[PDB]
């Protein structure tokens, strides 16, 4: 029993944290077999934040510029590749602790684990989820650039983010494992729109599912709704409308509960019109949409 | 910019996670050292359980019934003792992976990291409270007992928790490293209940102050009371009685932001009587007291300006 926000054991990740220093920018770097990845913008200084031309400040760059830490040992690059917003820098040692690793870029809607690092160092752990505008509710101080998000597939560790700029709005922009930005963001210090943040109704409803697991069940109902007639409020309360293959996933979560995905919808219609008036559902008076629906199964199973 | 939950990197504590089998139970073992410690209820059987006598229990049982596994190695039981509710077994290898550990016995209120394991393997971090009635609000299933709560002062792992029981409400009691439970509890299948929770005073002041360096700051008054006002309020709402000592915890965040402690603890105490009429609090429509004082200044640094 019990409904927690769970990161992954951050383990696997740890074993590959360095401290990139390239002049007088100093952030974090992932550090797969003999290559350690990190944000591009390593080589700016507080000068080029605004407008840097990348591609022509990795010329005055050599291999005696990059100075990786792995700890207390300090590893000597011997290659530099610059591959879209990532900067791929080949070391002398291929990491004894590397896991069994993949790049993936996550969709919006999907969830991932946060290691936030500070001059190389872990500092914590927290679970995160890709909005649909692609922002992170997260927390980033000066010097977690380079930090990593990532899934664990129980011995596989997934890397699906970098953080590489924080948003002036709050928010936290980054890459995927590949360098490439995640929604209308680039890696330059100006003033970027996150856009409007829709709610993800199907981890609304997974999250539905775990408060009935849970005993927690004041909010059912006897009315029921169809597909193209929930899709009508959703577009009213800020919400993405529920596809076919939306139903599909949330398959194991409605033949556990025994409720049905339809009769499911009516119990959320009725909560947004109405209110919760002062109850609370899972020790939460807000609709939670920080849980996918692979995300409940793992927690109640 | 921001402010999340966070639980601690849980690499040390991944490392000394082991599976420990007693005849037909399977739980999780911390392996320090050249021992391993695990809730003492290995031991039982279902029908045991009903009323057990560790000690006559443990005579009647050796090393060769102990089967710990480090992953799919064994390692070798050459010792077996009891320590109030924990069981210690001597193995015959030290962990390698034992980082700088201490054991220490958290006051509730205070905050701790879980490692949420199933059959030694560890499955997820999450940032736990200990509750003013000493349990828990984890997510714990059957696999789970021998999980353990702890905090990282900066390279010294604190062990403070391990988990041995589930209540009727869904919430979780557990022990400290040595075998003492937190609260009433005892590792034995009878009725047992939780009692009556209340709110933390202190975090949720502390949580307050995390909200206005984060930019919300609508809940905040010109209104100013005093320390026995603030505690005529808190007893009618349900929260714990403030002191002068907490106060002089909540003294960094009061010199950061520029709200005195007792300015904040008015701002709180409007907030109980009228409410947040639906606005939202760093995205919260419920007051959060899961933050202590420590972990706010953690992950909100600041500067005093002295």
């Amino acid at each position: 029993s019990g409904f927690r926000k769970m990161a992954f054991p951050s383990g696997k990740v740890e074993g590959c944290m360095v401290q990139v220093t390239c002049g007088t920018t100093t952030l974090n770097g992932l550090w797969l077999d003999d290559v350690v990845y990190c944000p591009r913008h390593v080589i700016c200084t507080s000068e080029d934040m605004f407008n840097p031309n990348y591609e022509d400040l990795l010329i005055r760059k050599s291999n005696h510029n990059f100075l990786v830490q792995a700890g207390n040992v300090q590893l000597r690059v011997i290659g530099h590749s610059m591959q879209n917003c990532v900067l791929k820098l080949k070391v002398d040692t291929a990491n004894p602790k590397t896991p069994k690793y993949k790049f993936v870029r996550i969709q919006p809607g999907q969830t991932f684990s946060v290691l936030a690092c500070y001059n190389g160092s872990p500092s914590g752990v927290y679970q995160c989820a890709m909005r649909p505008n692609f922002t992170i509710k997260g927390s980033f101080l000066n010097g977690s650039c380079g930090s990593v998000g990532f899934n664990i597939d129980y011995d596989c560790v997934s890397f699906c983010y970098m953080h590489h700029m924080e948003l002036p709005t709050g928010v936290h922009a980054g890459t995927d494992l590949e360098g490439n930005f995640y929604g209308p963001f680039v890696d330059r210090q100006t003033a970027q729109a996150a856009g409007t943040d829709t709610t993800i109704t199907v981890n609304v409803l997974a999250w539905l599912y775990a408060a009935v697991i849970n005993g927690d069940r004041w909010f059912l109902n006897r009315f029921t709704t169809t597909l193209n007639d929930f899709n009508l409020v959703a577009m009213k309360y800020n919400y993405e409308p529920l596809t076919q293959d939306h139903v599909d996933i949330l398959g194991p979560l409605s033949a556990q509960t025994g409720i049905a995905v339809l009769d499911m919808c009516a119990s959320l219609k009725e909560l947004l019109q109405n209110g919760m008036n002062g109850r609370t559902i899972l020790g939460s008076a807000l609709l939670e949409d920080e849980f996918t629906p692979f995300d409940v199964v793992r927690q109640c199973s």
